[PDB]
């Protein structure tokens, strides 16, 4: 029952991407697709240089996710 990627503008849905993701302190730091779960649609976000157990799940639609430009 997997669900489908959305297509958002300078966003690639793989593991080893690279994007930009706000924190819950709601500052925007770069980061890299750890996972994705089709299932329920979403992604495990690593922020670079962070310790692995502060990575987040994100919902694969969501405004605090976008592109590194």
């Amino acid at each position: 029952g997997h669900m489908h990627p959305p297509n958002r503008r300078g966003i690639s849905f793989e593991v080893g991407a690279q994007l930009e993701a706000r924190d819950r302190l709601k500052n925007w730091y770069p980061a890299h697709i750890e996972d994705i779960d089709y299932e329920e649609g979403k992604v495990l976000i690593h922020f670079k240089r962070w310790n692995h157990r502060y990575d987040e799940w994100f919902c694969w639609d969501s405004p605090y996710l976008r592109p590194l430009e």
